[PDB]
């Protein structure tokens, strides 16, 4: 039989393992000849391995690099403008790979040039609230000041933002042990921790959806005009380096002025964690001084999109998408990924091979540039958005496969609550401790639903990778799973080599994943996702899963109004018309599941399916959310604060952010009421889709 | 057998007289409680001819009207503050409603309140054009001046838009016998003419397109926010009044300063025509002095929404709209219209009774406030735009059914040019000297195309009419057909009783369509594409029509450009990618044609009708126009200096427009560019809907 069971038992963690070391040899850069061989052998393969059609869909965005003879490092300058001392210029390369050209040494894409010198301010992890902290209560001014904020908690790109905006002149990222070194483990090579000359790269774009800076809205093809570098979308006015513990502790060592207001404020360096502004009084003359000289190109990006035709509804997508370009090797991130989907196509085309096809049609994506702002995706998507408006189920997204060993993670619409539920309960737990018990099992004992006995937690999409144009831009069901780790708190933090050139092959084998088994669960998981999408007569959406979460958004969104019960009198700010929205699709999505389960006819069925597939469409606003066209989706967007996290009712919770800190109250309110009208009215038009049509 | 003819047969110009005379005794102006009593009425009869729904769908809206103790009017005002001429109160009611309460006087609909008073100066049509001679030329300045303008040629609004940016502090419309009164015709109640004391209401906003000045975006429903009246879309800032060509006379007669500037600015008044500013010599201290006290108000309107559920297809929707509101007793504008879908609505009815459904849904609509935005319209299309975009296949639209006795007047999108051209062939035509001959027959000889020999004009979708929202804004194919007149440049201008109270049943009965036989024609036309589009397996649309089209839109933009050759070289304007687009689409389109015309499976001609469906669909850019947000159609869009016309390439053309004084030529022309790619795209982005799918 031709049926999920032998796709499952088809795919291998053997193959995983070799595609995995096959694609983290050498370095993969975005807009690099390495990374154009790998896409040109991935295409290869999937036609190999039984693919209809696989093409490259080719793009000319904006990237950054580092100057290869004049290399970014920062500087204590003394008095008489003697370094004194010096960041390092690449990380300590891991046994082995010493001899391997090409590592991108450590840098933040997209940082203008400069060599800005002044005196350090400590911002903690530089969020919004660190900000408010230091300003409104420690009333301490980044005005003309260098900061230094440690990675954690929030997107870089966030970071970056709320510096500027405090009038900083420059950015200095560190990781500090607290949040990248765990306990009684061992720095790599002998462990999985961050050495102390370990550094993250990553962009710090804050480009809100947009894609290639250079041309919102249209894909960068050939004949695109792009808007000048000063009208560019997201880019940072100031300059930004990221360093390693011990180039920090250098640093932070002899800061002075104020004490860190509290020990949430403190990393784990023998150091005092002073604010400061500026050096303790015996070297209170000494600056920091950056020097920045990357620049910003236009390069071309390669996307390989494959193409399973489907039996029966060939004009309906569903897409299983992920990232091939790397920091350095990506030994997680994203080959983890890449190699999971490349079993998954490998297992579909065997299928196909024996005569099967699906009954939808199922693309297969590696995308490009994804970790200079997810540009691959977008620009492909912004090139094919009618056809994924009118003809896109769902997408499915692939990167890391792993990034701990403890659970499964995942973040998806409401939509496949249930699709998953069932799936993970039909999957055999990779966990010791739970030999013969479903993944479902398992994980919903690692993983709690903090609002249901006997349910695990699926968080809400953001962005931070490249389901984002899809579902945030495009309202297209979307999905991702993926193994993590326990610790909490650590959740947009990273696991500890994120990033640097220790993230290699050998990291997961001998660290992660010794036996291939937790990426095999993850490719059971994304690729059973996909073979259900793609083959079950009625697409597999509950809409009632959207009706219940949508009522704890309302609940949520008027509590946060609700600490401010003196407005609400005053501006008759009624959450009534939300309410009534919400119960609405509650009752219309009841009357709509009896019919689906109660109708031979393809017509109906098809009728049926697209009310399904339409119906995370409705979510959608033409107009977008304030200030971000690109963020369309009115139940959830990334973020304003941490693009990382999903918010939900994002217009009407930003309208209430900081509100008792705005000057005009009456405008103020004004908006947030506008913000209720614009969300019930979408929640009631979605629910709208779902009756009878006529 | 129920097929088209059956539908045909059983329309009779017998009803639609008598539908004309019941809609025509009184006034039925939007907002007013006999406008509800007609809605409610059309509602029951919809019910009656055997609908399966009817409904009211109703807004809140932002309407104007006159204050009824304390009237518009004008006056020169002699030196000493003496008002020495006053326009007129109301229009002498024509014989035997000289009775009729509420009848609203003439009036220019959300004029703000003021009374202004300085020099006239004469502006001839008050087009861009008109504004241009003037100040470039004749040196003429239009600061703080009243200025007086003959209504024709374009949409009233774009007048008062190009006076206040001439920085005109009033605005005064007449009806010019030039443009209004016909030679040889008797003025009403003895013939068909405008007479002296006749004036054309209408509104003067310039909204874009987007509904309800307060609510854009979003449907005026119970809870919506609405914009404070200051940030409304659209509004006038200065008075604006229309007035007859005897009070027009009046003020006219004593101009001086300059000259008409050539003969194109002389109406045919017994006057000089002098554009001023000021009065001859004698009477140069007199001023002019306007008195505008109408207000604007938040009012309820009402839609009825009809529903004929599709046999087969149910989720497809084929729309028959046209308003029902009127400026008085609206015997052409809008009952002539009201009355043929009246009838359509009950043959189609008479079918349902004996057994017979559409294969796809009908929905007919009697649209409310069309003449103050196209609100009713837009509203309802705001709250159901997520059905619309992805259910609608067609809106016909179905104002005036005649405005003239001569021809056949087709606008459509080119996906329904053959729908056209063959129906209309199987059709009999009314004209006089015809009988035995086609509709198709007569038209093509009373009205040739400028292309082809042997085919018939169809003009191009602009705005002024409810289909504007479902066409410019959502991209579902549409179009409109009427009885017109032959007068050429009298297009734009309107017949001469537009919008006055002369405009009656006795005057259609009378002048226009003693027999109904016109009227009847054009129900055959209404109602036999809205038939079809319903009904036919295959939609009746031919992408090829629209390949034609646009590399005819292609050459002529091209050659609007290359009027500045040398800045074409300087700044490198390439129309080659915006070529390449068009005959991709040519040759993608052809292909298309084969496998439609070469495929008893219900899912390949879905998915190929899914195709045609969204082809309108794929010429929509969802960040819209520039600075227009609403008009989202890259190919169409109503000229930004006429509203009642389409312009094609409406980006490239506003970009092109007037360039040669643009103060930066490198950025004016970095513009066209972008613009250039903006369609290019887009052409070939709707070319590929229509490739194979996978
Ligand atoms: C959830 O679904 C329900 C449908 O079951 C829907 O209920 C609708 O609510 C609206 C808003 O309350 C109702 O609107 C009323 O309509 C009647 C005519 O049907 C009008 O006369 C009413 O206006 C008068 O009263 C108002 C309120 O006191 C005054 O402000 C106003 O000036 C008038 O005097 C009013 O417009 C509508 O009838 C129901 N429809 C039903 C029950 O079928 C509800 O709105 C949906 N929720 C959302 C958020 O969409
Ligand atoms: C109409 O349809 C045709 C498809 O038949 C489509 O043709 C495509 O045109 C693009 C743009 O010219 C071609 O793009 C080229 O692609 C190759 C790889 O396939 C690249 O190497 C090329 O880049 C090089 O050359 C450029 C031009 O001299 C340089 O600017 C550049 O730096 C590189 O050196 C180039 O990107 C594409 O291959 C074809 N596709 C085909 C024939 O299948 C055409 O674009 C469509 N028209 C529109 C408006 O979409
Ligand atoms: C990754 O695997 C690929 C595919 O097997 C290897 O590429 C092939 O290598 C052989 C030997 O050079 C060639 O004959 C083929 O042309 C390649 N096939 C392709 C590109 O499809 C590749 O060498 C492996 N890379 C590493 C680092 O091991
Ligand atoms: C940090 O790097 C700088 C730049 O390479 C070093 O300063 C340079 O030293 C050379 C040789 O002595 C001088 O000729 C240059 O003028 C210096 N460049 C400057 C000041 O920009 C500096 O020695 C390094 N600091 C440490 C502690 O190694
Ligand atoms: C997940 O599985 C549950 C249990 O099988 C599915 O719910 C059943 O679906 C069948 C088929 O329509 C119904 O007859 C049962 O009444 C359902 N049982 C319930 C609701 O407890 C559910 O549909 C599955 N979810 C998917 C496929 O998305
Ligand atoms: C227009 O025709 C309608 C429908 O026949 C007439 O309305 C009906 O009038 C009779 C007599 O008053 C009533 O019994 C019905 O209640 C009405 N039916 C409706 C509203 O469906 C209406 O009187 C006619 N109007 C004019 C001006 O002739
Ligand atoms: C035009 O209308 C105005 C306003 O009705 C007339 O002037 C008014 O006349 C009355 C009675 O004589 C005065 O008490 C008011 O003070 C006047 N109103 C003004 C000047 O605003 C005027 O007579 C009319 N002109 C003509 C020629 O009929
Ligand atoms: C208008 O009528 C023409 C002539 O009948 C239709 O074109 C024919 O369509 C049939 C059925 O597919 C083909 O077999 C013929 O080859 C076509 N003849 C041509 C192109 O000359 C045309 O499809 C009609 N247009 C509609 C229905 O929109
Ligand atoms: C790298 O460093 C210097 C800076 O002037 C110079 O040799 C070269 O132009 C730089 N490369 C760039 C800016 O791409
Ligand atoms: C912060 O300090 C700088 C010093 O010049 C100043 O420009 C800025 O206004 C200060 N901000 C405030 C208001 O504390
Ligand atoms: C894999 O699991 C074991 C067992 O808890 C743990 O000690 C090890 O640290 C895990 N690997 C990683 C990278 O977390
Ligand atoms: C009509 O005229 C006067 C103007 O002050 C007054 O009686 C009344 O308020 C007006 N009505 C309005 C403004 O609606
Ligand atoms: C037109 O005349 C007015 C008179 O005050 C003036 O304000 C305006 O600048 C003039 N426009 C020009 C530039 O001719
Ligand atoms: C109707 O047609 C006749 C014949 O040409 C013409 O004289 C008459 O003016 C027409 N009616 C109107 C309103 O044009
Ligand atoms: N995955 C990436 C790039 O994402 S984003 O910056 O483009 O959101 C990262 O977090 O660095
Ligand atoms: N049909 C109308 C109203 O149209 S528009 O002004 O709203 O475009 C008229 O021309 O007056
Ligand atoms: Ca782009
Ligand atoms: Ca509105
Ligand atoms: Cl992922
Ligand atoms: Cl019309
Ligand atoms: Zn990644
Ligand atoms: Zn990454
Ligand atoms: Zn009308
Ligand atoms: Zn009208």
């Amino acid at each position: 039989k031709h049926n999920m069971k032998a796709f499952l038992d088809e795919l291998k963690a053997e193959n995983i393992k070799k595609f995995l070391y096959n694609f983290t040899q050498i370095p993969h850069l975005a807009g690099t000849e390495q990374n154009f061989q790998l896409a040109k052998q991935i295409q290869s393969q999937w036609k190999e391995f039984g693919l209809d059609s696989v093409e490259l869909a080719h793009y000319d965005v904006l990237l950054s690099y580092p100057n290869k003879t004049h290399p970014n490092y920062i500087s204590i300058i003394n008095e008489d403008g003697n370094e004194i001392f010096n960041t390092s210029l690449f990380e300590p390369p891991p046994p082995g790979y010493e001899n391997v050209s090409d590592i991108v040494p450590p840098f933040s894409a997209f940082s203008p040039q400069g060599m800005p010198e002044g005196d350090l301010v400590y911002v903690n992890y530089a969020r919004t609230e660190d900000f408010f902290k230091l300003e409104r209560d420690m009333k301490i001014n980044c005005s003309g000041k260098i900061v230094i904020a440690r990675y954690g908690k929030v997107f870089r790109g966030n970071k970056v933002k709320n510096a500027q905006l405090a009038g900083a002149k420059g950015v200095i990222l560190y990781s500090d042990p607290a949040d990248y070194f765990a306990p009684g483990v061992k720095s790599y090579p002998d462990g999985w921790n961050l050495p102390g000359g370990g550094v993250q790269r990553g962009n710090i774009l804050n480009l809100n959806g947009a894609g290639d800076p250079l041309t919102p809205g249209y894909p960068a093809n050939e004949y695109a005009y792009r808007r000048g570098i000063a009208e560019a979308v997201g880019l940072p006015s100031i300059p930004v380096h990221p360093i390693g513990y011990y180039d920090a502790q250098k640093l932070l060592e002899k800061m002075g002025g104020s004490a860190p207001p509290d020990s949430s404020w403190r990393g784990s360096l023998k150091v005092p964690y002073n604010v400061g502004p500026g050096f303790t009084g015996n070297f209170s003359t000494q600056k920091v001084k950056m020097h920045i000289h990357s620049t910003n190109e236009v390069t071309r990006i390669y996307n390989v999109i494959g193409t399973l035709r489907g039996a029966v509804e060939p004009d309906r997508y569903v897409i299983l998408g992920g990232h091939r370009d790397s920091w350095v090797f990506g030994g997680i991130d994203p080959q983890s990924g890449a190699a999971v989907v490349h079993e998954i196509v490998r297992s579909f085309g065997t299928l196909k091979k024996e005569g099967w096809r699906p009954r939808r049609t199922i693309l297969f994506a590696s995308w490009d540039a994804e970790e200079f702002g997810l540009l691959g995706s977008t620009e492909w998507a912004e090139e094919n958005s009618r056809l994924l408006q009118e003809r896109g189920v769902a997408y499915i997204n692939a990167d890391s496969s792993i990034e701990g060993n403890y659970t499964l993670r995942v973040d998806c619409t409401p939509l496949m609550y249930s699709l998953v539920h069932n799936l993970t309960k039909e999957l055999k737990s990779p966990d010791e401790g739970f030999e013969g018990k479903s993944l479902y099992e398992s994980w919903t004992k690692k993983s709690p639903s903090p609002e249901f006995s006997g349910m695990p937690r699926i968080s809400k999409l953001g962005s931070g990778n490249d389901f984002e144009v899809f579902f945030q831009r495009l309202g297209i069901a979307s999905g991702r799973a993926r193994y993590t780790k326990n610790w909490e708190t650590n959740k947009f933090s990273g696991y500890p080599l994120y990033h640097s050139v220790y993230e290699t092959y050998e990291l997961v084998e001998k660290f992660y994943d010794p036996m291939f088994k937790y990426h095999l669960t993850v490719a059971q998981v994304r690729g059973g996702m996909v073979f259900e999408l793609a083959n079950s007569i009625v697409l597999p959406f509950d809409c009632r899963d959207y009706a219940v979460v949508l009522r704890k958004y309302a609940d949520k969104i008027y509590s946060i109004s609700m600490k401010h019960p003196q407005e609400m009198k005053t501006y008759s700010v009624s959450f009534d018309s939300l309410f009534s929205a919400v119960k609405n699709f509650t009752e219309i999505a009841s009357k709509f599941s009896e019919r689906l389960q109660d109708f031979s006819n393809p017509i109906v069925l098809r009728m049926m399916n697209d009310q399904l597939m339409f119906l995370e469409r409705a979510f959608i606003d033409p107009l977008g959310l304030p200030d971000r066209p690109f963020y369309r989706h009115v139940i959830y967007a990334p973020s304003s604060h941490n693009k990382y996290a999903g918010e939900s009712f994002p217009g009407i919770y930003d309208a209430l952010f900081d509100i008792e800190s705005k000057v005009d109250p009456s405008k103020a309110w004004g908006e947030v009421k506008r913000q209720i009208y614009v969300a019930a009215f979408t929640v009631q038009a979605a629910a709208e889709t779902l009756s009878e049509v006529a």
